[PDB]
């Protein structure tokens, strides 16, 4: 169970945006940490309608349960705060923020190299889940948060970590799922309760495509109706501009989900691009 904590120990400074069902705020925890120091520590701040009661038990049971498997790759939630009519996530404050936010404001000026490292790490973490028979249900870049840029001096990757996985496909509205074509894989589609740890081998390869299209959106283009034809008529995704991960997107991207491959075979394809 999170830790919990007092309305009185969060400030609100900025609006950042929003999630699905969601309000986004960068704030300040006054925490007692380590030590017993008094610590004000940046925080992103994930707001939810208590009214909207079967999300708000969804989201918050999936960042629980995922926070409970505590990983390198994987974001930090601090703890909750039942704040009233709200119930809000207090998270870790990630320096660079999402990676398609980040790849945009640079330009795609990033080598394939480092394309490749935030692959392996974003592959390592969804190993780790795998292992852990947790199912994820929102990979994407935007849920791909960088800690730390490259260091060319050191030799030093970027660093990633996943975010937490939000409200279930399993609950959300059939508009929502569509809209969320081509990440949300064919057969939930057809029926969210085919959710299962194939789902997220589908969505890691649309990560992929991302990240290797300088943060733009796949099918960006189409609207709900014609993202639900797309996937009637088994179309898949162009050649991202960095093509040298194509085949791997297609070899995630598969209509049948027994037949994408484990995150174990994954790491070591995405090893052997070397
Ligand atoms: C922020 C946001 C907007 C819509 S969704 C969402 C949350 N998340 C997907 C992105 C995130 N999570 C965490 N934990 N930290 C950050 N840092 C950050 C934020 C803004 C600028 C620079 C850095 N960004």
């Amino acid at each position: 169970v999170f830790h919990k904590i007092r309305n009185e120990d969060l400030i609100f400074n900025e609006s950042l945006g929003q999630g699905t069902f969601t309000k986004i705020f960068k704030g300040v925890r006054r925490e007692v940490g380590d030590y017993g120091q008094l610590h004000e520590t940046e925080v992103l701040l994930k707001v939810l309608d208590k009214a909207h009661r079967n999300y708000s038990e969804s989201f918050f049971e999936a960042a629980s349960m995922m926070s409970k498997l505590s990983h390198k790759h994987l974001v930090l939630n601090y703890g909750v705060c039942f704040c009233g009519d709200e119930n809000i996530l207090v998270q870790e404050f990630v320096k660079f923020g999402s990676l398609d936010t980040y790849l945009k404001k640079n330009k795609n000026c990033i080598n394939i190299l480092w394309k490749l490292e935030v692959a392996k790490q974003l592959a390592w973490a969804m190993h780790f889940l795998e292992e852990n028979t947790l199912i994820h249900g929102n990979v994407c870049a935007k849920n791909i948060l960088l800690i730390r840029e490259e260091d060319r001096k050191t030799g030093n990757p970027p660093f990633i970590k996943l975010s937490d996985p939000g409200i279930s496909i399993t609950v959300l509205p059939k508009d929502i799922l569509q809209e969320r074509i081509p990440w949300v894989p064919p057969e939930c589609i057809e029926n969210p309760k085919n959710l299962n740890l194939a789902t997220d081998k589908w969505s890691f390869g649309t990560t992929l495509w991302e990240i290797c299209s300088g943060g733009d959106k796949p099918l960006s283009a189409l609207d709900s109706q014609r993202k639900l034809q797309f996937y009637e008529d088994r179309h898949q995704l162009p050649a991202p501009k960095a093509a040298e991960l194509a085949n791997l997107i297609n070899n995630c991207m598969d209509y049948e989900p027994d037949h994408r491959p484990s995150f174990r075979a994954i790491i070591r394809d995405l090893n052997s691009l070397f």
